[PDB]
């Protein structure tokens, strides 16, 4: 149901903050305004959605769950909201 962005952060610092803390190999930089605007402007569900099946868009590759086959959806999109109310 609905996103817990506070339980969210410990996925985040587990599993997401190593690229998007320092936004390395083009991650978008948690608090990095200008990168994340548009991105939120897609709302969270294609953001988690995003998330959860992995792409490769023009900044580089955003592996399925962060890489991490273990995480849930759920855990997944707390994270990303975490990570969106942190970057506006
Ligand atoms: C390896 C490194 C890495 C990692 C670990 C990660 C992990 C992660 N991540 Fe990431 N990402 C990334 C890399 C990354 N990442 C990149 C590079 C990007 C960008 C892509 C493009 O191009 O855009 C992203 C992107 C992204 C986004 C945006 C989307 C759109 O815009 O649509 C999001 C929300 C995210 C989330 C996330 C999470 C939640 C996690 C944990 C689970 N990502
Ligand atoms: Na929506």
């Amino acid at each position: 149901s609905t996103y817990d962005a506070a339980a969210g952060k410990a996925t985040y610092d587990a599993s997401c903050a190593t690229c998007h803390k320092t936004g390395m190999m083009g991650a978008p930089k948690v608090g990095d305004k200008a990168a994340w605007a548009p991105r939120i402007a897609q709302g969270m569900n294609t953001l988690v959605s995003k998330s959860i099946k992995g792409y490769k868009g023009t900044k580089g590759m955003m592996p399925a769950k962060g890489g991490n086959a273990k995480l849930t959806d759920a855990q997944v999109g707390n994270a990303v909201a975490y990570m969106v109310g942190q970057s506006k």
